[PDB]
């Protein structure tokens, strides 16, 4: 990934809301020199991503896992809000689409997490805990969480680097950025939001 | 990425169907043993992923098209609808969470295009068709985009392997799986209707 000077982070927080925001992430690896990636609920544990610790988990049956010992170099992607920009919206002859997005990549070294029931036991806490109401397990779900736990692989990622995207149009003069933003407030109002908050100065 | 048989797509298009409809895609390849991926337009030529051929385009400021010169494997990541499951919807307990989603994986050779007016322009082509209305572009944005030709850098993935997830609770039994999705007409529109699409004939 290459970032713009006008798409960098505005304020060093935003990689790490962006990541605990869309914890749905893409796991990616070198098998065998050729990249593969698994789609897992990753979560953070620090309060900043470079230099912070990821924890993840996916099936035991997913053989992608057994290369974090030979390969352990990983990219974990984080993708927020985006939309494509139709030149239909700048109402100015001569355009060219594009597509506006805010993504975190963090990339470290992977390793095997012993401790596979406190990393999804984590990850249902941090998932609930933006819900109304929230699901907290029972003894039952506690107990079925270790009999599902032979099937689960966890793992760590120590993040070495972080670089963040946040392609939001913030280049363009008002009159074009307006007509932007309007017209993703109707349609996509998460990436919308997105834009408002890349435009501040402090809060 | 793993693919469950009761995941695997219901109809051997839908995987095409996918890619159009998510051209927005995550392009990753090895550069000195790390993976680095960047975020681009990319189509589909052809009826099929496998042995088809995708087409994208990148900034040529972004350095990591620079290794695609000696044609290494790229892997392709086309993304649909996707949305956690609470237990909450379920209302049943022992339960654990899990997350639903669909997406498609292209591992193929990477080659340079050196015909990048024509990838963009059928790229343009590709995701206004469905627009209302589609732009259509004058003879003055024809002569914008050559003009913006030297900035681009084009791509062709060559594809020979994919792989196709359509996670989408079809293993629930009959009263959970009403709840998912009965959740998720509400809230995820996109995400039901591909619910639908995967029970279908
Ligand atoms: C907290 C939210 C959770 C989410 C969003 C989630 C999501 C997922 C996903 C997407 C996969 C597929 C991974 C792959 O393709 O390799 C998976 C696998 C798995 N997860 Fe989780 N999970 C959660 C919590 C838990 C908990 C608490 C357990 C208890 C041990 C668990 C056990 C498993 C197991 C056994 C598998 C293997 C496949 C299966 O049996 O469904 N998960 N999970
Ligand atoms: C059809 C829909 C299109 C979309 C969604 C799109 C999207 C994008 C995106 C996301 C990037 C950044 C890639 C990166 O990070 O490396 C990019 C770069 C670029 N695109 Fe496209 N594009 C489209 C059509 C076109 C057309 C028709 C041209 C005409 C030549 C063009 C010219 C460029 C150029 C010059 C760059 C690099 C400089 C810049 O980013 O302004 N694009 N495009």
């Amino acid at each position: 990934m290459f970032v713009p000077s006008y798409y960098a982070a505005a304020r060093p927080e935003q990689a790490a809301e962006l990541v605990r925001s869309n914890p749905f992430a893409l796991v990616v690896s070198a098998v065998d020199g050729v990249p593969v990636a698994t789609h897992a609920p990753v979560i953070l544990e620090g309060d900043a991503v470079e230099g912070g610790t990821l924890l993840g988990h996916m099936n035991r049956a997913n053989p992608h896992w057994r290369s974090f010992a030979s390969s352990p170099d990983v990219l974990v992607v984080f993708s927020g809000p985006h939309g494509y920009v139709s030149p239909t919206v700048y109402a100015t002859d001569p355009a060219a689409p594009t597509w506006d997005y805010a993504a975190v990549h963090a990339t470290g070294r992977v390793e095997l997490a012993e401790d596979a029931l406190d990393v999804v036991e984590r990850t249902v806490a941090a998932l609930e805990a933006p819900r109304d109401p929230a699901w907290t397990p029972t003894p039952a779900s506690r107990e079925y969480f270790r009999a599902l736990l032979p099937g689960v692989v966890a793992f760590r990622v120590r993040v070495r680097t972080e670089q963040s995207m946040f392609k939001l149009s913030q280049d363009l003069d008002a009159e074009r950025y307006a007509r932007v933003r309007e017209a993703f407030a109707a349609d996509n109002p998460g990436l919308a939001d997105l834009m408002d908050r890349s435009l501040e100065h402090h809060h």
